[PDB]
């Protein structure tokens, strides 16, 4: 999967988990951008340490509510359709 630059700008609500999880990286606010919602959670899985590189770039959920909100322990950062899809089941398209 390539992602356009232009999905960058996709303007999104995050639905409550993904907000609680948004809040503890970002400033809340009642809409947020797909590059926004990207760095954050990639900020949030990076300052929590949740990703292991050398364990064949493999981030690890199963402690915490990253998991809850993707449904699955843990994830390849590889698989971006995968991941696209599992933060879009978490908010609606403005």
């Amino acid at each position: 999967m390539q992602i356009p630059a232009s999905e960058q700008e996709t303007l999104v609500r995050p639905k409550p988990l993904l907000l609680k999880l948004l809040k503890s990286v970002g400033a809340q606010k009642d809409t947020y951008t797909m590059k926004e919602v990207l760095f954050y959670l990639g900020q949030y899985i990076m300052t929590k340490r949740l990703y292991d590189e050398k364990q064949q770039h493999i981030v690890y959920c199963s402690n915490d509510l990253l998991g809850d909100l993707f449904g699955v322990p843990s994830f390849s950062v590889k698989e971006h359709r995968k991941i696209y899809t599992m933060i879009y089941r978490n908010l609606v398209v403005v």
